[PDB]
């Protein structure tokens, strides 16, 4: 069922909120009978013409996907007498990856972070075969099914590769998450899966670092770029930086061979950054062996 009638969807909780739009946690129940499905609802924050057609756009990406992790489409909502669009997902009761490795690390070990890592690879794998590109890989836009299951969420930057070319060129990109793009994406807004794998190696950080104080990405690379800098001059320095092999350092307690796989996907040399499949094997060969 995509159909979904806004009499029957009820308010329980709020979720997310920022750019773009905002989710809210709601049950669908066309029985009247106060018990249905829990489902997670999208909305605009701000429901201007240009925004609505991008919301569309993500809505039919969504829909094209079906993959064990990748966040579930189940329908849309035309709510206000159908003058007015809703997204219906899956409910994933623990959030952000982000913020279940603040909330939850005494359920969280190697070997967890390791299963995370391949499944998040596995997903991506699954993007490639249909040219699309996620733009925004990071651990806030991953969720949390239970323990042992992650999906990627949030596919608002998303965009599709042209029939021949490798590469996407964002004409005029609005709020940018610098510090997970790669050097191409900084200094030609050039965005392709080598990109994607790019920001995968910093996911790979963040996953290490266990969302600790002070060492998630922006914050270790305004400590080597110098916290008094402020405005574009950040962005140059984070350029100059990356240009010449300044990287985040390994984070402490993580294996050698995590961190050579981290250093291999920051090449600045896009056609030497290892694919998602040769990354997901690797992942768990080295999960199998032990
Ligand atoms: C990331 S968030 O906290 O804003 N919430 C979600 C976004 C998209 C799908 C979702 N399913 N469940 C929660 C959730």
């Amino acid at each position: 069922p995509t159909q979904f009638e806004e009499r029957h969807l009820k308010f329980l909780q709020q979720l997310g909120k920022g750019n773009f739009g905002s989710v809210e946690m709601c049950r669908y129940d066309p029985l009247q009978d106060n018990t249905g499905e829990v489902v997670a609802v999208k909305k605009l924050q701000h429901s201007t013409e240009e925004h609505l057609r991008d919301f569309e756009r993500e809505i039919e990406i969504l829909k094209s996907l079906q993959h064990d992790n990748i966040v579930k489409y189940k329908g849309v909502c035309y709510s206000a007498g159908r003058r007015n669009l809703k997204l219906i997902m899956e409910y994933l009761p623990y959030g952000s990856l982000r913020d279940y490795l603040q909330k939850h690390k005494e359920r969280i070990d190697h070997i967890k972070l390791l299963q995370y890592t391949s499944q998040i690879c596995k997903g991506m794998e699954y993007l490639g075969t249909k040219r699309y590109i996620h733009r925004d890989l990071a651990t806030r836009n991953i969720l949390v099914e239970n323990e042992n299951r992650v999906k990627i969420g949030d596919f608002g930057l998303t965009k599709v590769l042209p029939q021949d070319k490798e590469f996407f060129k964002v004409k005029e990109p609005g709020e940018s998450p610098i510090f997970w793009y790669a050097p191409e994406s900084l200094t030609e807004s050039k965005f392709s899966v080598a990109s994607d794998v790019w920001s995968f190696g910093v996911v790979l950080y963040e996953l290490f670092t266990y969302i600790e104080k002070s060492k998630s990405p922006p914050a270790e690379f305004m400590r080597m770029i110098g916290n008094d800098k402020q405005g574009q001059m950040i962005v140059f320095h984070l350029i100059e930086l990356l240009k010449n092999n300044g990287r985040l350092p390994r984070p402490d307690g993580c294996p050698d061979e995590i961190y050579m796989i981290m250093t291999e996907c920051w090449n600045n040399n896009v056609n030497q950054r290892p694919s998602f499949r040769d990354l997901a094997l690797r992942v768990d060969q080295i999960r199998d062996n032990m």
